[PDB]
């Protein structure tokens, strides 16, 4: 994600706030993960992938 | 990688972390609070 620094650290502060939240608090840390991982792959998706 | 799944996937991303307002601890607030600052600008940038 180095073209796309914003996406990048998202997904770094989401991480890192999935290893201090708890229970249902960090089931929707992981749903917000999921979702940057979803919207970074499209990103950076190369012809051929 | 459609317009109508971006826009999806931006307004579920918004809507987990806003239910985190006022669940987390604390010492946790701000980061919650730059997390959603960080999808709203996300969303500005793709409209």
């Amino acid at each position: 994600l180095e073209k796309h620094v914003l996406l990048k650290k998202l997904r770094d502060a989401l991480e890192s706030l999935r290893g201090r939240v708890a229970g249902r608090n960090k089931d929707d840390v992981e749903e917000a993960i999921a979702m940057v991982e979803a919207l970074a792959v499209q990103l950076t998706q190369r012809e051929g992938e």
